């Protein structure tokens, strides 16, 4: 419902309260462009907004227009536009816009250029006077001919991406209110488990869940989950993360630093405006590889109730090795649009490490330079090698602030044991501070592999004993397990290295 | 209004005073081509010039022409041209020219080549006798088929770029004269804050400012600023900068040098003509990275009331790594057109450093060679590494003059503290010369980070105390801050380096 | 040495941040040599014209060519090697 709100603020007031703007001496938007992956019911949404504004609705199924004989397409368009123009308040909704109006050298023929021209002239033709709004659909705005994202045409753009846990939950509830839902079924569980799913994938999931029951228990849902191949696995997930600061016990100095960098200018802007100094553009997290550099960045976004975007370095590598630096522009656009937000680069050193490369890192430069200061979008640069990052990135007005995100403290060790064991059976004779002390110099990773080794010893003992009980019938986790597990468990990062960050922390300063 | 003036000098006299030219034995321009980004109201401008000259006006909406069935396009064109020809004094204005007449191998079909041919023949067909002027629109002249920028056709070209503070202010006033403008609203503030905005973006800004009020205070404007995504962030901003020489206290020798290089030949040309010697083509700023090499270059432009253009080196890198050396030609064209001007290359060493590269630096060569001496466009080359610049650039008739832009003097330290603290609360027991003396060997950057650290200590103390006062209610900046801030603040550039510029200053000479 | 009280030594303390003893020393010595020079040059001038203490003039004269011995690099090197020696 959050989504509709925006589109109604953009539509309703200049569709059905138009005189105020045209008197106050401004313009309504005449081209609201919805985009985002398929499985999202943009059509549903458009008709929803048309019904709940009270406006004539005219669909333009792109395929349908493109399937006509050259001429009758333009005809159909003119027809549609006059039919709307006449019955207005009017929403003309263009489904699969990219079909009629693509990236326009991928157009081996002039008829399409005429068809697009037509749509441009029609788009130009409207008046705010005529009470007409044009909405349109596509996967990404990169798809559409840019001469549609002129001001005269599709000026306003809205992203309907992947839904998060809550959206997924809503959707599941909506598709499963009509269902033989068992008591052991957990919708929220599934909503949380359904990463990369969209409305469609969830619908399909509910559907297979039904069908395999009809061959509905939780088993069926989990099985259908086992089966489903979501569409938006590949799409860059933007959401506010739900890691609290107090989930990250200790690491305090960094908390307060990050707060002074990123929290104070969104939470007390009055002050920054008052003193006049303007905020850090962004940050750089360096230190040893066994830590939650990700999780801190999340935690500050969560703390500022701002969005979060992870660029895993394999995205970066994919760009360098392919020379698709273009897509940086698209990333920053995607952050910018989803303000306020932390754009988190993981392994910023990847491009530079792995040896248009300093260019991929450089596009990130040109984009940091060109991004408006005021837009509250922070930009955290992770590494373990301050030594390898193109130091231009560490020039003021870029990744100004360096932060040594060091090895976890005892409070934080505890925190991470807790995190790694959150959902698990853990008898109280696992004291975690016995584990805090023993694991001085340990990275998260080692605590983690301790916990995992323990858990695998537990599973092993469990099912080995169960099978032993099957064979003898056919005539929780405790510090036993753990000190067993630690009896082969590393200290990830050697003194050398930490001393190296120390040195390079001091002399970086 | 400044803009109109030119276009009226180019139009009015040969539209409505034509006999004088045709008698004096010359030709009027028959093709005035307006270009620049979208959001600029080139159409508005054309009709403005037509109304204020007193001439028939015929629009040719490119899309509209291209949307016709092959033939009826050419028909429409002929029709338009005869309709104008007949009612003349006549301005034929072509909106989105690039549509009908593109870069003409991006034309997978012969109909467009016919359509363009037609427009060429029509453009050829006119007489200054017939009292007809053709104006036309596009983003950049790179867009149009070059056989339109023949002499016979679109000979004269005018750039309507981004507007500067004043233009933005004018536009804001113009869109907001009809508005419930509060007393706390500051238009000039917003005009100054609206970098990369154009007429459209400003219109839209005013619009969201309205709409969010109607949910107008300064808050609404600043919020709408928080929201807006300007179009011309990416466009190379040309404007005369407003940094005085006396803003740059000290660094005197360089002032006078730069004056003798760049000021004397625009301000006393009589002399240069008289003695006969012809001016320096350009300059090279080298020295330590903590200084306002940019700001000096600005300051001399400001001093000569000439334009300014920064090529950040990431532009250069983007060109090298992409091998789009082409665009150098475009840059110099853009400077040349916006004469007089300083073309400021930042980090000229980037291409050469980062290792068609010496070629990107080399295109800059061919362009410096090919640029007309007389055109008053200076060309300042920044670095910190005279040692790495292709020394061909330092060959006479290129970057003849080298200038060591060294570390700031006490007057200049003061100047920079002042600049860094301009808008800030600063009690008079912050003496800045206590700060001058202590910061011998410091770069601007260090003064800056002193000031910023101070300011952050101030903000910290402030909001920490305010939150403490919230918790205790639920039962300016002073040299305390500063000597606090200096108690961890560097000296950026080490003796080694400065000695290295010394050496390389002497033996460069 | 003869040193009038308008040689404040803290004016000299502040200006000589990052200086080694050696530099303070060569400041003092340069001053003293400027003083001796001025002195006996003036005395010989007074011999020739008869046959018809040290003050911050001298010192800011002397500092107007006086080094900072040890560069940031080095001190940072002892810092580093002080930390990692420990
Ligand atoms: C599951 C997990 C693995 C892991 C690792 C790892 N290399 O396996 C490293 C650091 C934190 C880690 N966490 C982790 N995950 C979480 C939390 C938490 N504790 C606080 C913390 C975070 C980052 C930093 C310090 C301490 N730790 C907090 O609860 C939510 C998730
Ligand atoms: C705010 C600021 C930061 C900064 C830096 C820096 N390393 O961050 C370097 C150089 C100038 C800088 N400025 C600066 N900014 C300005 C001015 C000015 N001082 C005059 C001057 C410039 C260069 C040289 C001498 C003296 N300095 C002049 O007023 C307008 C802006």
């Amino acid at each position: 419902r959050k989504q509709l709100a925006q589109i109604k603020e953009m539509v309703e007031l200049p569709l059905r309260h138009p005189a105020l703007f045209k008197a106050i001496g401004v313009k309504p938007p005449r081209g609201i462009l919805l985009y985002g992956p398929p499985g999202t019911g943009k059509t549903l949404i458009a008709r929803a907004v048309a019904n709940e504004t009270g406006a004539f609705f005219f669909l333009i199924n792109g395929p349908e227009i493109m399937s006509k004989l050259a001429g009758e397409s333009e005809s159909n368009l003119r027809k549609a536009f006059e039919e709307a123009e006449k019955n207005a308040p009017a929403i003309i909704f263009i489904d699969e816009l990219d079909a009629i109006a693509p990236k326009r050298e991928k157009t081996h023929g002039e008829v399409e250029r005429r068809i697009v021209s037509q749509l441009l002239t029609l788009m130009d033709g409207l008046k705010q006077r005529a009470h007409v709004i044009v909405m349109a659909a596509t996967n990404r705005p990169n798809s559409i001919d840019p001469a549609l994202r002129r001001f005269g045409r599709f000026d306003r753009e809205v992203d309907i991406g992947i839904p998060d846990a809550t959206g997924r939950l809503e959707i599941l509830q909506i598709h499963t209110k009509n269902m033989k839902l068992a008591d052991d079924v957990d919708l929220e569980q599934v909503a949380n488990e359904t990463h990369g799913h969209v409305g469609a994938d969830l619908a399909a999931l509910c559907s297979e869940a039904a069908l395999q029951a009809i061959r509905v228990t939780m088993d069926d849902f989990r099985w259908a989950l086992s089966q489903s191949n979501p569409s938006a696995l590949r799409e860059t997930v933007v959401e506010v993360p739900q890691v609290t600061w107090e989930d990250i016990g200790g690491l305090e100095d960094v908390k307060r630093e990050l707060q002074e960098l990123v929290q104070y200018p969104v939470e007390h802007p009055d002050k920054f405006l008052k003193f006049g100094m303007t905020p850090s553009k962004g940050v750089l997290f360096y230190g040893p590889p066994g830590c939650g550099k990700t999780l801190l960045a999340k935690a500050i976004a969560n703390e500022c109730q701002a969005n979060f975007i992870s660029i895993k370095g394999p995205e970066l590598l994919t760009m360098w090795f392919g020379e698709s630096e273009a897509n940086v522009r698209e990333i920053f656009d995607k952050a910018r649009q989803a303000a306020p937000c932390v754009l988190f680069f993981d392994e910023l050193d990847s491009i530079a490490k792995a040896r248009a490369a300093d260019r991929v890192i450089n596009q990130i430069l040109t984009e940091m330079d060109g991004m408006s200061t005021k837009k509250n979008v922070f930009i955290i640069g992770a590494t373990n090698r301050p030594d390898i990052i193109d130091p231009a990135i560490l020039r003021p007005g870029r990744l100004d602030q360096l932060i040594y995100i060091p090895l976890p403290d005892e409070k934080s060790r505890v925190a991470i044991l807790k995190a790694n064991l959150r959902k698990s059976p853990v008898a109280k004779d696992v004291d975690l501070e016995f584990l805090a002390k023993m694991t001085n110099g340990f990275s998260g990773a080692d605590l983690t592999e301790i916990c995992q080794r323990a858990c695998k010893l537990a599973i092993r003992e469990s099912i080995e004993s169960e099978i032993r009980r099957e064979r003898e019938r056919q005539t929780e986790i405790r510090r036993d397990h753990f000190e067993e597990a630690m009896r082969f468990a590393r200290r990830s990062v050697s003194d050398n290295d930490i001393r190296k960050y120390e040195m390079f922390a001091q002399t970086l300063q």
